[PDB]
């Protein structure tokens, strides 16, 4: 109880800003998130040796992928963080209790291949899952990982507070759903410029969290430009690994996931700050103004991509 979680100084002053890289040291991964939850949510919201395991049962349901991975689970839940504590008023205890659980188990058992290589392969989970296939996989994982003996961290919660926080972690699953993110912001874009948005309005919060969850997903483009950049060589090892496995099904990839058309990828990150991330954090900053440095540092990182076309580096 009086146990606090503490970092050293150069982590703990770094955390607190948008664009920290949570480091090349693994077994510090886990005090760093639970730091994150005793700042955020307090010391108190989580019986310690509960959360401890049920990290821990998240962590070995990672696989050993490039992206995909434990260190994404970690960089995902520590954004929505700084998102939290950057808005400290606006967020109830079940939404800072549920939104970080729901970041670090939002990719449970990714296999490193997106919903239509799984619908293209005719995996078991696109017949158990029509749409948005692995994202319902990932709340199905952290059901049960909640169901382990000793691992309910939310125990302590009444039997409605208990159905409300496992709904805030489904919605904030799913809207990880890239598919689903334009149609979201779309709707978030008009709610705000009619002035018809309202906080107090679950069906708009959950727009809201839904836009968050897209803007901390997408995280690795509002980092320092080599964090960035080395994030984006292990983004495109799955994306030719899956180009590989599309060609072993007789079908050419798209040139996204193509090993052989790697020349086309500026050009390609150009579309993807143009038509996600700067749309995401444009969107989030005009909702969420304390969020404005997730923007600044995505635009500074599309300058950085424009500049590998010039052939300026
Ligand atoms: C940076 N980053 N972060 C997440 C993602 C992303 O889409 N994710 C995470 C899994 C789904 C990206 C990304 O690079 N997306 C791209 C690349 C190209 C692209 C298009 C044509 C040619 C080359 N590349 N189009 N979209
Ligand atoms: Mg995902
Ligand atoms: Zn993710």
């Amino acid at each position: 109880g009086l146990m606090q979680f503490t970092l050293p100084v150069r982590l703990c002053k770094e955390i607190e800003l948008f664009h920290f890289d949570i480091g090349p040291f693994e077994n510090m991964w886990p005090g760093i998130f639970v730091y994150m939850v005793h700042r955020s949510c307090g010391t108190s919201c989580f019986e310690l040796e509960k959360l401890c395991r049920f990290i821990m049962s998240v962590k070995k349901n990672y696989r050993r992928v490039p992206y995909h991975n434990w260190k994404h689970a970690v960089t995902v839940a520590h954004c929505m963080y700084a998102i939290l504590q950057n808005n400290h008023t606006l967020f109830t205890d079940l939404e800072r209790k549920g939104l970080l659980i729901a970041c670090l188990c939002h990719d449970l058992d990714h296999r490193g291949f997106s919903n239509s290589y799984l619908q293209k392969f005719d995996h078991p989970l696109a017949a158990l899952y029509s749409t948005s296939t692995m994202e319902q996989h990932h709340f199905s994982q952290t059901v049960s990982i909640l169901q382990l003996e000793g691992h309910n961290i939310f125990s302590t919660l009444s039997s409605s507070e208990y159905e409300q926080v496992l709904e805030i972690i489904r919605k904030a699953i799913i809207a990880t759903d890239l598919a689903l993110y334009f149609g979201n912001r779309k709707q978030l874009e008009e709610m705000y410029q009619t002035g018809s948005l309202n906080l107090n309005n679950q069906s708009h919060r959950d727009r809201v969290i839904g836009l968050m969850m897209t803007a901390c997903d997408l995280c690795s483009v509002t980092k320092l430009w080599p964090v960035t950049k080395l994030t984006a060589n292990d983004i495109y090892a799955e994306f030719w690994a899956e180009g590989d496995e599309m060609k072993k099904l007789g079908i050419q990839p798209i040139p996204m996931m193509d090993r052989d058309k790697k020349d086309e990828v500026p050009q390609g990150q150009l579309g993807f700050y143009n038509a996600v991330a700067i749309p995401c954090y444009t969107t989030l900053t005009q909702i969420l103004p304390p969020t404005e440095p997730l923007l600044k540092a995505c635009r500074d990182n599309l300058s950085q991509w424009e500049k590998v076309i010039r052939g300026e580096e």
